[PDB]
């Protein structure tokens, strides 16, 4: 099954059920100067959990595209180390606002994943906060999951708020089971970090409020959101174990592995940049252009990311900007604004990439040597500042290649050295 | 070698390296309104590091009584289940004040355990921050030890900050391994968790200044705090895996078993009493009282759960003011105010349990019914909620009864429960 036939069928499934299907907002926040890029499916629906925006309906389902590379939700240093994390993923979600709860959700996302979708139970493993005596009574005596394959876990994971005051409330979790050829412990266990039990989908309970003075209240309308990986689900269902093996990124992995002129298509750095033009055309089609401040800046760290990695691949010429035309080929039926901007985004990448190139070839060297010198594992603070500041090198991008290497970089020295600059300036 | 042949012995090696043998301070720290209690030796010296305050001298050697039951980390929850935490226990301590930084402050710790108390390298595991080469190189170059027991770890665990602006740097850590006998693997791993690889000293290289805006520039003079717990090093020199074995608590589990009738000497609930009287008698020693209040209510929820304790033991009669004795006969030349204040502690400890000796009976009923008829595995909110309001039992004596049973608590539950309590006023 394709991911556009998940994405398609998660619509209409929950549109059968009374869901307005709604469009994608954009990856910039409308309302909303503190957060970098929407990060969820939540973002735009914010002002309506909170009762500030009324809008003529009480549930709804989106496909919504997310960058998570700044905040705590920065998965940027995951991409090509995971079978499971983007910088740029679809987030298919439904919402209650003020409509259902607990039991129906819960039902929804099992009779989709299990009915729709006819994923072995077996395969699924569940969570629920452990002071959710609600959630595990539906999951266990309604629902009846197998017992075993469940966790009960604590405030960290399974207990969400909006902020120190607001709505707040207990989450569930189902994960899949990719088995024992991977890596990992269930959730709960020392080793749930693995690939091995990959989180699927997401159910959040807005369940209580707290008042600025730290009452908690019970929410007069209690309300749901829920968030799936697309991508995740797609693997699930296409039978990989890594996102990057399913069918929306063939095209854009064997793309980049002719530019690499490269027969491993497993190859990390091949994965990295399929990732990265995703979340780079797609912040350029919503309006983000290279800088170095906010939000462009995030943009410029990951264009240069990417370019380096193909550094590392060999490439010689200009090459980041010839996966757009992939990327819009894939994409472009459930995102036409890719396709209408699809130039403007080619030639804000070429013309990216070619600045860093200016400097690109001359870092590297620097660093390169500095490896075949050093006689610890740490980059030193003088050399990271000096690509930073002469090489246009984030000090993110230092850092990714070091670790390629087993090495670090000098965190606390590069922030000397700036402090110093800052004087000097 | 006995705990205070320990303590001894640490003060005098600093002593003869030219260090200042300091008292303790109190457990109510004096200048620092947001503490509750004393947790490090370095609290009354926060204002020498900050250059806030001027001393005579420039090095500096504590054995620190602290508690950790509030705040950060916090261990109460800890123990009884492990080998490692309690509510009280000392901090053995050397510090610089703008004098020695990273290179001594190795070397004196390496020299304490492995030629002072002969500890075999082969047994010690040495982790340094991963970008502090300095400290690296120190360990691998100079002191040579093992490489092959030495680990790089990230910030979250070697980097020290003391507050949001102010001196803040890299640290290092000496651990034990206990061995084969003890569940858990080194520092840095999945396992690192487990009682096997104890961690012993901690030492903290005060080496930046951050700023109100998130500067950060070299502290002028780089400053040494180091931190070691005398029990874990004291289970080391005596042969044992658990600080529950150690001298000073073979004398108070034996007295509490003594107290309980049994001659079960592992019953986790006598561990408990045995730490517990500890901060209880000295928080007395040091002029907190039981109170609803900040400090005296942290003093209050102790020694409440450790009459639970005694319940669950079947002690018939008021019984936590007679382990004062016992502790200020084990204690009491290191510690001669628990000497001077013996009887008021005494006192003081009496009342407080025979104050909650009104209840406990009857809110033990209470407790004991709800779980021979509870459905699921979570206390409601509104019987914790009955057993705070009118039989005083703190919301975690609640918790802590709940685990034993694997149960936990509707803490939401309990919060929208008093919410609705100030509503009625
Ligand atoms: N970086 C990512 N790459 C790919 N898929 C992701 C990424 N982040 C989240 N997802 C998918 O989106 C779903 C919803 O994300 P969300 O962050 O709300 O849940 P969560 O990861 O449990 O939250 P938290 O980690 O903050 O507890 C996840 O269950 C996962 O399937
Ligand atoms: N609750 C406790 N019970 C017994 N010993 C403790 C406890 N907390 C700390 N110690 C001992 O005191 C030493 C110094 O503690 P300190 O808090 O400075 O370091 P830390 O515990 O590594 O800090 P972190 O909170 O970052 O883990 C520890 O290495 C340990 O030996």
């Amino acid at each position: 099954m394709t991911s556009a036939e998940i994405r398609a069928a998660f619509l209409e499934f929950f549109r059968q059920r009374g869901h307005a299907v709604r469009p994608s907002s954009s990856l910039v926040p409308g309302n909303d100067p503190t957060l970098l890029f929407t990060n969820a499916g939540m973002v735009q629906f914010k002002d309506v959990f909170l009762g500030r925006e009324k809008v003529d309906f009480n549930r709804a389902a989106t496909s919504q595209r997310c960058v998570r590379a700044g905040g705590k939700h920065n998965d940027l240093e995951n991409v090509g180390y995971t079978a499971r994390h983007h910088t740029f993923f679809e987030m298919l979600g439904n919402f209650s606002f003020g409509d259902y709860f607990k039991r129906d959700a819960i039902n929804f996302a099992w009779d989709f994943l299990t009915k729709e979708m006819g994923i072995p139970p077996a395969k699924l493993w569940v969570t629920v906060f452990d002071e959710d005596s609600e959630a595990e009574a539906i999951w266990l005596e309604e629902v009846k999951i197998d017992p075993t394959r469940f966790s009960r876990i604590g405030a960290k994971d399974n207990f969400w708020a909006m902020g120190d005051v607001g709505p707040c409330g207990p989450c569930t979790e189902i994960f899949y089971d990719h088995g024992e050829h991977v890596a990992g412990g269930p959730p709960g266990s020392p080793d749930e970090d693995g690939d091995r039990y990959i989180e699927i989908w997401n159910l959040v309970f807005m369940q209580y409020e707290r008042d600025k003075d730290g009452n908690l209240t019970p929410l007069p309308a209690p309300s749901v959101d829920t968030g799936m990986g697309l991508e995740r689900i797609a693997a699930v269902m296409q039978g990989v174990h890594s996102n990057y093996e399913i069918d929306i990124f063939q095209n854009l992995v064997k793309t980049a592995a002719a530019l690499a002129g490269t027969t491993d298509l497993s190859n990390s750095s091949l994965r990295v940049i399929a990732d990265h033009i995703r979340s780079c055309a797609f912040l350029v089609a919503d309006g983000v252009l290279p800088s170095n401040e906010g939000r462009g800046y995030v943009l410029r760290r990951i264009v240069r990311r990417a370019i380096r990695h193909g550094y590392r691949l060999g490439i010689q010429d200009t090459f980041f900007y010839k996966l757009v035309a992939p990327l819009a080929a894939e994409m472009g039926a459930a995102y036409p604004e890719l396709v209408k901007a699809q130039e403007q985004v080619e030639r804000v990448l070429k013309k990216e990439e070619e600045r860093f190139a200016e400097t690109l070839g001359q870092g590297m060297k620097i660093l390169e040597n500095c490896v075949a010198k050093l006689d610890g594992h740490v980059i030193p603070g003088d050399v990271v500042f000096l690509l930073y500041d002469t090489y246009g090198f984030p000090v993110d991008l230092t850092a990714d290649f070091a670790r390629e290497h087993n090495l670090s970089v000098d965190h606390a020295g590069f922030e000397v050295e700036m402090s110093a600059q800052r004087d000097r300036a």
